[PDB]
């Protein structure tokens, strides 16, 4: 229905506007120029840039801690796209963002990586992924986990337009724990994923289990991203010199 084709444009729409990065940009600047961050060379040479006069492996882990916290900020954004969103109970909006957010943040980094290494720094830097194995315990365990749901990830070979709805459906997760108005959100969840199932058909006709295929997916994410938050209580609870953004810090308080 055209108001079902329109409810996608509406979602891809949301979704380029609110996200700084994306996979056609990212495709763009991966082909051909970003610094290369290879070695622990790189890595100051590229700090330097930004602070002109703690330890690599702990200044990378609040890195990525800045990427996240802006990812929560778009993300909040961009889920008034969805019908019905805004239109949910408050506490409700907190916590199916609370619990979609880093599958949600997983999912779109992948658009951002190759075999080789991901786009960092808004584009201007690229980081290998070798380099990332070479940190030292427990620090070069972050990231070699989101390559391999990457690699599979990206061989689905899909558009910034498929990324859309899967991002919503994501956050329209019905079985999230402690929903209030549970009904409502399934009904909301269902909607997005009629969309996304029928969008997939039309832009991916080579591929008709490309539905299964992203449910399982969906899955996937959130065993990744229960791993990574035990990860990230063991840097925190060890390394002190790790801090944790308060921001995150709530968002993993009483999560999993
Ligand atoms: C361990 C923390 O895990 C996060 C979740 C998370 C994990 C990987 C990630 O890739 C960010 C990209 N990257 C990497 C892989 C190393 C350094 C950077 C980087 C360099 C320069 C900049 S400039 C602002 C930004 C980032 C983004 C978020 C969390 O829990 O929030």
């Amino acid at each position: 229905t055209a108001d079902l084709k329109s409810l996608a444009k509406r979602i891809y729409e949301a979704y380029l506007k609110n996200f700084n990065m994306n996979k056609v940009k990212a495709r763009v600047i991966l082909s051909g120029p970003p610094f290369v961050i290879h070695d622990m060379e790189t890595l100051c040479m590229a700090e330097k840039t930004l602070v002109a006069k703690k330890e690599a492996e702990v200044r990378i882990f609040h890195c990525c801690q800045c990427t996240s916290v802006e990812t929560v900020t778009e993300l909040t954004e961009f889920a008034k796209a969805i019908p019905g969103f805004a239109n949910l109970d408050l506490n409700d909006q907190v916590t199916l963002l609370k619990y979609g957010v880093y599958e949600a943040i997983f999912a779109m980094l992948s658009s951002v990586m190759n075999k080789d290494g991901m786009l960092v720094a808004y584009g201007n830097g690229f980081i290998t992924r070798e380099f990332l194995k070479s940190l030292r315990k427990p620090f070069c365990d972050i990231m070699e986990p989101k390559f391999d749901f990457a690699m599979k990830f990206n061989a689905l070979e899909l558009d910034d337009s498929d990324i859309s709805l899967f991002v919503a459906a994501i956050i329209c997760c019905g079985d999230r724990p402690g929903l209030l108005n549970v009904g409502h959100i399934e009904k909301m969840q269902e909607g997005i994923v009629h969309v996304l199932r029928l969008h997939l058909q039309s832009n991916h006709p080579d591929d008709i289990f490309l539905f299964p295929k992203l449910l399982q997916k969906m899955a996937d994410l959130r065993q990744l991203v229960t791993e990574h938050a035990q990860l990230v209580q063991i840097i925190k609870k060890t390394e002190s010199d790790a801090a944790l953004h308060p921001l995150l810090q709530e968002i993993y308080r009483d999560m999993y």
